[PDB]
RNA sequence: AAAAAAA
RNA sequence: AAAAAAA
C-alpha cells in the first residue's frame, strides 16, 4: 500500500523539514512539504506550487 | 483533493501562471479551466495540456 | 469532460492544430477521430498518435 | 474506449501494411504489425518483437 | 495475453535477448523470470527491471 | 511476485544495490524499505524513490 | 522524430 | 541529477 509513502511525506510535512524534489528529468527543486494526496505535492517556499508526483524521481531531505 | 481547489484558484484570480512539462519547457498563460486529465492554458489562444505531461503549476 | 468537447471541436470544425509531443517534436495535422487513450491525426499521412505521449494540442 | 486503436491496429494487421512505430524518445522501428494486446504490439521484421505501448509515441503505414 | 507467453518462450529456450529502455540504452542476458511489473534478466547476476522503463524485448 | 520478493531479499540482506533511474542517473545504497510505489534507498542520505523513476534495480 | 549511449 | 530550451 502507502505504508511507505504517506508517513515519510507526513514526517517531513509535519516537522517543516526543508527538502529536494528532483524531477525525472534531473531538475531539483527545493522547499518545505505543504500538503500531499494521491497525485500532487504542494512544495512550499513562500510560493505554493504543485508539483505532480508522476514527475518525481526522489524526495529527500536537503 | 488539493489539485483542483489549487487549480481553481489560480483561474479564480486570473493569476499569471508558469506550467513546467516533463520536459523541461515552460509555458505561461491563465489557466482557464481543467478536468481529471487536461488543463486549458490561455494566452492568445487556449491550448489543451494534458496532465500527464505536466511537472509543475506555478504562479508566475 | 473539457477535454472531449475541445477535441470534438476541432475535429468537427476541421481546425488545423499542433500536437506538441514529450520529446519536443511538433505535429500538424487535423483531429481526424479520437478515444480515451489515442488520436488520429491526419495531414499528408494518417498516423495515430497515443495520448501520453502528447503534451499539447494546440489550434495552429 | 478502444473504437479508434483496435480498428486502426487491426486493419493495419489484416492488411500486412507495413508500419512506422516511433517510440517516445524518437526511435523509429519499422515492421509488420503480427498481433497486440492492451500492453504490447507485436512488431515483425523477419524476427517478432515485444514493444510496449507506453514507450510508443505513433504508428503509421510506412 | 500475449507478453506473457513472448517473454516465457524467450526464458523456455534460453534466447539471448536485448532490453531496449526508454531512454535508449540497451540490456543484454538472459530472461530468467518476470511478473506483472517487473522481469528479472541474467547476465553474471540477475537485475531486475520495471516494464515502465522498457520499450522493446527482442532476441539479440 | 518476483518483485516482492527479490526487493526484500536485498533488504534482509543489507545487500549493496545500484538503482538506475529514467534519466541515467545511478543511485547507489541500501534498501531501506519499499511499498507499492516507492523505494526507501540509503546512503549517507535516506531517499524515497518512486518506481516509474526506475529502470533498474541491480546488485552492486 | 538518430532499429535504439549496460546506464 | 542544470528552480526548469512556448516546444
Amino acid at each position: 500500500g502507502q505504508s511507505l509513502q504517506d508517513p515519510f511525506l507526513n514526517a517531513l510535512r509535519r516537522e517543516r523539514v526543508p527538502v529536494s524534489i528532483y524531477l525525472v528529468n534531473g531538475i531539483k527543486l527545493q522547499g518545505q512539504i505543504e500538503s500531499f494526496d494521491q497525485f500532487v505535492i504542494l512544495l512550499k517556499n513562500t510560493v505554493s506550487q504543485m508539483v505532480y508526483k508522476h514527475a518525481i524521481s526522489t524526495v529527500v531531505p536537503s
